[PDB]
């Protein structure tokens, strides 16, 4: 099984003109590393993919691969709509030395099923790289389906994973009973943090999700716990990622309340997030540090 | 009230290796101008703005806007989710000599109204062209309300009307009561071509909407029609774009139903269409050439 | 062709302690037949049956088809969720007189495809009278596709039309081509003011509406209109229908908007409405008055 | 704090004539109490009060209130769409000894918030019996958000919980928080199975869940564990219960399911549903068997 455990989705830090904050990026990296997570993943939604150009997402995928420089494996996010671009963000990621590339399906049109398989084959085709799928329903307006991904698992061998970003037990219990029980090396990674804990317990392997970036430790030392068979230990990090999706109302997109959180868990970035999000105000930021203090996360 | 009328989102056509097809697309404008339609819409939707990457949109706009040489109004599609790219192309359009501009809500995330309101404003902002929005409800998962528009229309003076693509005649209604009640010139055209008919007998102003490539002079006769105070001509040519849209139940996307049908109807342009979308099979062009005999459109 | 033309759903008229008020339905009901309508359905949405005790229901349908005394076709609408009732109203109904029963599907539960079929094969047999779907996928949130109007229609032979009650071009036409096509009587019918037009110009057979009930001259006359060659008059009366549904945004539900429309067109019955709707306040009834008298209703 | 704990949503068990099943129904109450649950909910969604009419739900609660003779406390689901029929359950279950009230939100019908809240505020006032509120999103299409639940907890002093049935953390997670942290002691019970350990670890108070009518052991244990501080041993059961709600995508309804179930795991009672839900097919009865034998529940 490939991209098990903890894998962040990065931010990708900028400076205060837009431009990809080298240093505070690679000390990101290095934090998150040290932290003891099992893989990194950059330009998720929370690396803010949809906010940044095809040259952009080049420059930073390669930056971060050779910063994280194989300590970790490297996962890229290649996906958007224009599928010719998506190829060649794939094969890019490829020849940089990435690990691994996650592509949710086209989230503007959403294409017929016959469309969607080509569109993943073709994509799966166009690189040797093991391949993660990326299911975003509430941002797609489409479903990766269970019975689609493990058809798409079915027709290319390289189609070994899924993000599967949902507050439902049941989509996360059902991706795991239908792709794991036809393939059972197959990747199921839960994209929201509160989900972690019942992915495990389903028989998944672990998540990619934002609080990795901020408290990777409660994740991290969760999956520990778990693969120690100390559960209870495992059910009070549960207890801790049960909460913190609260401070993800406080904007949206919360790609700013995400950066905002790693400062105040002693990682002094810039903050900067790319148009249409916009600056966290301070009586939010407020807020999120006193959801951080309750939590004893700084 | 500007921008009003029939103006087709013109179909982008490539040739096989995906590259714009200026033969093609030139002699697709002229087609549609020499049909009498009230302005040219490039790169929406229909036009696959979606697929393309910026440097192929700025080149398409450049040698539309160029190729129409002022002969009727030209808007130039923009939109997409990275909006310091819709800023860039929004400029190159006016730069490159475009009338308007029209500009789609970010449909990845679904940002914040606070977000979604400044992003508008910034676009606006960034040109002194007229701005059309653009609703497609269904493609983004987040609904331009009536209100919204109006608080745009009030907000910024070059925000002059919308493209409401909606099989809902409430909301077509409640944009004009809203919208052009606060606003007498604002703009409104539906984006559907059974809508056109309601839209006019509504207040509203007219139809940019996929017909318009393949039978322009439905919609330019109606139009005329309704204008000349003969209803039960507009009724009839309504009679006929209220059976058109079966055609697009073909594939989806449904881009290249469009053009298959533009060349049926006369027009023997290229037909391919930029992944994820794919050729329509040939028992589905069979389909869509006899759904236009049965309707006297070739 | 069975119940074709223009049906109000005819409001249920009570007296303050909420029970049925017997001089004002009989009132409404001689109101509308002397304005021409095609026949009269009792016990549809807005004559608030979901309100009503299943006793309350038969003393209902029993007065009004004797009210009616066989002057017009009677629809009588004997749904919901509890299958049994709904085989004992649509009995009863039989039994009191009426030419036919309207039946929505169980709106709580959604049940699947193979107990919707059944449930409706079944309702369908305990009765020789003719069958009415209903369709308000709205507030059932479970849509009567027109694939499954259609096998429904393949299956019971007193199955024979449909009540489709949504705000879509797509859906009306689409239940016309794929049920009509296959049944050439079927009888499809829009729920909704606006789309009468449309559903006529489309091959459909006319409305059962909220509009039925204050101001049945306007869809009489359109359909007549319609029927004698004379679109451009239709078009005329289909401009006022496209503004009446403003009014139902005054309260949800509004049903008590259709009563108080009732009485400012110039019948006073009582506009007593069950829980949980309530009377409508008085700002709301003087712009509901203004609103008729901008139409040249009242 | 009121009605905390493991209550089951009972089912109403039938004989193959559709009456109720004094003998069977009494059983299962039995083994109920006698597994530990903290109380009894008779005429919820499981206990099919929606396929059953009024007289008939008074003859069931009142046989159910005095067969339990007081052992655990009892809940009366008496909600609907008719309004003065839920006055007139509720007032009954007061009469016949019920010890709460269960009221779902009208569920044809969305009502305006202000008819919302004035129904539930009337409901309220009827009775001096606790009422629990109910919010079954899938089924009702209206959520009864944590805003709307805590100005009714604001509103009346004996709306005191809530059923929240709902496959959702950050429901449960800001019911709690926006009501709980207003109200200490408002109850918050989650409707599915696999959220119970949750809504523990969350601060919730307990489920009404579908298993707790064939394996009440594992939730009445999960629920002891806790209270004990044995962590390790309630995340043991909630692993159980995780794998449960795999059984209720055997049919929808899925009543039938639950019966069967109720049979496999020993307890000999008919397993009649009433229409429209339908008997369980032998093909999917052996499906649940082998399902409940992996759970080592029968």
């Amino acid at each position: 099984a490939l991209f098990t455990g903890i894998i962040p989705p990065v931010s990708t830090i900028f400076t205060a003109d837009g431009q990809l904050d080298k240093p505070g990026t690679a000390a990101l990296i290095d934090d998150l590393i040290k932290a003891g997570v099992d893989g990194l993943f950059f330009l998720g939604s929370g690396g803010e993919f949809s906010q940044l150009g095809a040259e952009e997402r080049k420059a930073i995928a390669r930056f971060a691969i050779d910063h994280v420089d194989r300590r970790v494996p490297v996962l890229i996010g290649t996906g958007g709509t224009n599928a010719r671009e998506t190829i060649e963000l794939s094969q890019h990621a490829q020849q940089a030395g990435a690990d691994g590339i996650v592509v949710i399906n086209p989230y503007y049109w959403k294409v017929s099923e016959a469309n969607l398989i080509r569109y993943f084959e073709q994509v799966a085709d166009s690189v040797t790289l093991p391949v993660m799928l990326y299911n975003f329903p509430a941002l797609t307006g489409q479903d990766l389906t269970p019975a689609l991904v493990k058809t798409l698992a079915d027709s290319r061998s390289n189609i070994i994973g899924i993000k599967d970003t949902i507050d439902s037990v049941a989509h996360l219990r059902s991706m795991i009973h239908t792709v794991k029980g036809a393939h059972p090396h197959f990747t199921v990674l839960c994209g929201y943090d509160d989900h972690l804990f019942n992915t495990l317990l389903l028989g998944g392997d672990g998540a990619i999700s934002a609080s990795g970036n901020f408290a990777p430790q409660v994740s991290v030392n969760l999956l520990k716990a778990w693969r120690d068979g100390d559960v209870a230990k495992a059910a009070g990090y549960h207890q801790t990622l049960l909460q913190i999706p609260q401070m993800y109302q406080l904007d949206t997109p919360f790609v700013n309340v995400i950066k905002e959180a790693i400062v105040l868990c002693g990682r002094p970035v810039s903050t900067h997030v790319l148009p249409p999000a916009s600056p966290l105000d301070e009586p939010r930021k407020a807020q999120l540090k006193t959801l951080l203090q309750q939590l004893k996360l700084c």
